[PDB]
């Protein structure tokens, strides 16, 4: 009898009864996943943060095609190899050395004008169209994609076509459709990488080509970035709009002052999804005794960021949306060597759009009561199916 996890959408600002019960009853539990496999679930902020620094947990497994999974995704399968634990950790460290400088404070400051231009253009169009409008499909997804394309070096005309492909690679209910979407996207990206070698621009693909990587790895890094920076930004943005609409005093504080806005963006990150934010699978590379249990070599270890983010051991009043919360040690961008390398751009995108959205549309709010918002099914990182708003 292992507790069995599900894919039900979370409620606003509150862990589900199963997740609250597991967090109350200890820091780590053997569970069953939506795919039907067994896993460890870590439920508290201190212990999760401690596993994020434990080099026994990583993206290697002796036998990747029989490894326990949370959901079945040919995209996530690309992440796991049968390299030994040291060689995997080496691969990963090299990856971080190359991606980390692409988002330096200087480079992020240089990105700002185009992030702000893109938000203006899209918000003009959204507003021209008049209420009600699908915030998700017509604003947050296209803004995150536009920004990402500009930074990575994908031409803007490709935006409609990537929206389709990046949805395709994330299908959970259609293995062949997902493999095919992956082949097509990769074929496009690999063509783009080759173009850029002949004609470099101030963009990530060129910066990665200026180094010692194979064509193949440059393409894989670019494709991973395109998937990592799209629906994540949209999810945090969609939920921040819901939360900020629902908390008028908090919103007013945020818009009144750019330092409350910077704090408010961290509180949106902490509270956007109260559960269900389960990261790509990681595995123990050897047995380890942790949190009163013995994790075995090969066991799946799951990180659901809602759990630590709502842990009352780490946060005073974790169910309260406090736009001024400081400090705010949320784990929404991960930590340690599993830490978001795009976080500086994501934060810029969030401050930029929250500010413009609520400045221009002070009364912006979802049309439906929150409990009637519908989540996309059968899609990795799927977020809302639509987010109709009025103003
Ligand atoms: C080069 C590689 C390639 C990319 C792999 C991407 C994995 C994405 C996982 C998203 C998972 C999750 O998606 C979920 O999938 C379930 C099936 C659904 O039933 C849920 N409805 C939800 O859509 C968690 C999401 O996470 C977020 O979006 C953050 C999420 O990027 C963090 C993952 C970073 C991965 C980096 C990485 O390896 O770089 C916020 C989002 O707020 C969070 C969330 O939605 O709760
Ligand atoms: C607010 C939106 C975002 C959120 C919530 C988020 C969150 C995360 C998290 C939790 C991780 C750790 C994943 C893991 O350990 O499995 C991660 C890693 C990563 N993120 Fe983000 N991210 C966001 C936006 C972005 C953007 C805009 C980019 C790129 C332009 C990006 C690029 C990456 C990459 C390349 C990694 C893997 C880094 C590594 O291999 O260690 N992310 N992100």
């Amino acid at each position: 009898d292992l507790p069995c996890l599900n894919l039900e959408p979370p409620k606003m600002l509150k862990l589900s009864p199963l997740l609250r019960a597991l967090q109350d009853r200890g820091p780590i539990h053997r569970v069953r996943t939506p795919a039907g496999d067994e896993a460890w679930l870590v439920t508290r902020h201190a212990e999760l943060k401690q596993l994020l620094h434990d080099e026994r947990i990583g993206r290697t497994h002796p036998d990747p095609p029989s490894a326990a999974q949370y959901v079945r995704s040919p995209f996530l399968d690309l992440l796991i190899s049968d390299a030994d634990a040291e060689s995997g950790r080496r691969q990963h460290a090299e990856t971080r050395r190359l991606l980390t400088p692409l988002f330096s404070a200087r480079r992020v400051l240089e990105m700002q004008p185009k992030v702000e231009e893109a938000a203006d253009t899209l918000l003009d169009a959204f507003i021209a169209q008049g209420p009600p409008g699908d915030l998700h499909g017509e604003l947050t997804v296209p803004f995150a994609l536009t920004v990402l394309c500009e930074v990575i070096g994908v031409p803007p005309q490709r935006r409609a076509e990537l929206t389709t492909l990046l949805a395709g690679i994330a299908k959970l209910d259609d293995r062949e459709g997902a493999v095919r979407a992956q082949d097509d996207l990769f074929g496009y990206v690999a063509g783009l990488v080759e173009h850029k070698r002949a004609e470099p621009g101030p963009d990530i693909i060129s910066r990665l080509n200026d180094g010692e990587l194979t064509e193949d790895r440059v393409a894989h890094l670019a494709m991973g970035l395109l998937f990592a920076g799209l629906d994540s930004v949209a999810s945090i943005m969609d939920n921040g709009v819901v939360l900020l609409a629902a908390h008028p005093d908090q919103r007013a504080a945020a818009l009144a002052d750019p330092d409350v806005m910077a704090r408010a963006v961290e509180e949106v990150l902490r509270t956007a999804r109260a559960g269900g934010s389960v990261l790509p699978p990681r595995y123990a590379s050897e047995d380890m005794e942790f949190g009163g249990v013995t994790i075995r070599a090969g066991d799946l270890v799951l990180f659901d960021l809602g759990l630590p983010n709502f842990d009352e051991r780490a946060f005073t009043g974790p169910e309260e949306f406090d736009a001024a919360r400081t400090p705010n040690p949320h784990l929404t961008f991960g930590h340690g060597i599993w830490h978001c390398i795009g976080a500086p751009l994501a934060r810029l995108e969030l401050r930029t759009m929250f500010t413009k959205l609520f400045t221009r549309l002070p009364e912006l709010r979802p049309e439906l009561p929150v409990e009637q918002l519908r989540l996309k099914e059968g899609q990795l990182s799927g977020g809302f199916a639509e987010l109709r708003v009025v103003w």
